[PDB]
């Protein structure tokens, strides 16, 4: 290529600074939380294994 | 009294020695678990809300 070296080392990077920004992003976010907490103590019941 | 003490250290030691009997009768006795947590035992959260 013209103006770059291997594709795969390029590209890696690229996904190696989108992966920081993304996660910025989440953090300052409003999602919820998501889990199988499934009745958990105070009578866990062994997490509901079913 | 003829051979009791003063009846109150008497009957301590009476009763204090039936507490052991009694250990050795519970943990044969093939009784049952008994208890309100509702299998919440793995979620240190605690036993129930209700």
């Amino acid at each position: 290529n013209y103006g770059r070296g291997r594709e795969l080392m390029y590209q890696l990077e690229k996904k190696g600074k989108e992966i920081k920004r993304d996660l910025e992003k989440i953090l300052l976010s409003g999602q919820a939380r998501t889990d199988v907490l499934a009745d958990q103590y105070l009578t866990n019941s062994a997490a509901d294994p079913a």
